[PDB]
DNA sequence: CCGACATCGCATCAGC
DNA sequence: GCTGATGCGA
DNA sequence: GTCGG
């Protein structure tokens, strides 16, 4: 029930993992360690020994000896260290522009370039979805409120009927687990005419739509499923201007919609431990559609599938409603 | 001691 | 010209 | 880094 309870431990680990994820450029250490900041972050306890961090699963021999040397100091020694490193730091701090991961932010800090400075000194070093989260690296950074995203969720929902009454669009990520803010917006889309058998243009038309009218400004990428980009909401005539936001719009076959559904409204950590678990009871499920294992795991065919619960059940689990889905 | 920890679409690079 | 590998964010 | 084969 607290944050402030192992505050110092949680920052701890959130930290190296950071540091994993973009400079050793390890994905499962930095899952590793949030993981164990996860699950110590609801420990109802304060934690007075790394032997007793280690009962908690995702905490194993490493960190608990990480826990020891903090509680005994204050201080943990190799992340005084990798903090004061002037590459370790610069690597990092890049990453956090869209566009940018640890391949390209340790390309950069190699040949000197270290900032946001030196960046917008070097626009020819940068492809166009890197140009686009430097010069919204501000706002990417804001939370949207759910006020605006509601407001948000008014404009496309009103575009897409405007271009076929047939389309269904769902806003779906943390909006949709009734977050108060969130970080992005995710748009799941649907037509008839389209399904896992077989018009065109569908996400082209209401992505050309959206852009008519001005709500998105930019686009990061853009295919025939799925669609990544920038919007904002329109200003009040006195009234100052809204940040650009994040939003991705995908286009799934109707007849698989509630998998969609189900996997884009999260949470991360959440589908990582339905897919976990799937695997144990005899099921396999992705975005698209669950299908009974055999005996040596031989998956047979997509179920049917009318309700999110309809998976819950499939896999046995009590339905939890969008807003317990965090993990 | 050692591999799994999920897989996806799209931009861009490596190379025939 | 093309296919495939990689990086990136989700 | 952690877990389990
Ligand atoms: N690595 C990831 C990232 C997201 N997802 C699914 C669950 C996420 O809810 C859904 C959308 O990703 P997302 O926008 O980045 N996260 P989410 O919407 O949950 O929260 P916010 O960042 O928006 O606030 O993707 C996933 O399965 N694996
Ligand atoms: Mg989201
Ligand atoms: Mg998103
Ligand atoms: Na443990
Ligand atoms: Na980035």
């Amino acid at each position: 029930p607290q944050e402030t309870l192992n505050g110092g431990i949680t920052d701890m680990l959130t930290e190296l993992a950071n540091f994993e994820k973009n400079v050793s450029q390890a994905i499962h250490k930095y899952n590793a360690y949030r993981k164990a900041a996860s699950v110590i972050a609801k420990y109802p306890h304060k934690i007075k020994s790394g032997a007793e961090a280690k009962k908690l699963p995702g905490v194993g021999t490493k960190i608990a000896e990480k826990i020891d040397e903090f509680l005994a100091t204050g201080k943990l020694r190799k992340l005084e260290k990798i903090r004061q490193d002037d590459t370790s730091s610069s690597i990092n701090f890049l990453t956090r522009v869209s566009g940018i991961g640890p391949s390209a932010a340790r390309k950069f800090v190699d040949e000197g370039i270290k900032t946001l400075e030196d960046l917008r000194k070097n626009e020819d070093k940068l492809n166009h979805h890197q140009r686009i989260g430097l010069k919204y690296f501000g706002d990417f950074e804001k939370r949207i409120p759910r006020e605006e995203m509601l407001q948000m969720q008014d404009i496309v929902l009103n575009e897409v009927k405007k271009v076929d009454s047939e389309y269904i669009a769902t806003v779906c990520g943390s909006f949709r687990r009734g977050a108060e803010s969130s970080g992005d917006m995710d748009v799941l889309l649907t037509h008839p005419s389209f399904t896992s058998e077989s018009q065109p243009k569908l996400l082209h038309q209401v992505v050309e739509q959206l852009q008519k009218v001005h709500f998105i400004t930019d686009t990061l990428s853009k295919g025939e499923t799925k669609f990544m980009g920038v919007c904002q909401l329109p200003s009040k005539n006195d009234e100052k201007e809204y940040p650009h936001r994040r939003i991705d719009i995908r286009l799934i076959p109707k007849d698989q919609y509630y998998c969609g559904v189900l996997y884009f409204t999260g949470s991360d950590i959440f589908n990582k431990n339905m897919r976990a678990h799937a695997l144990e009871k005899g099921f396999t499920i992705n975005e698209y559609t669950i299908r009974p294992l055999g005996v040596t795991g031989v998956a047979g065919e997509p179920l049917p599938v009318d309700s999110e619960k309809d998976i819950f059940d499939y896999i046995q689990w009590k339905y939890r409603e969008p807003k317990d889905r965090s993990e």
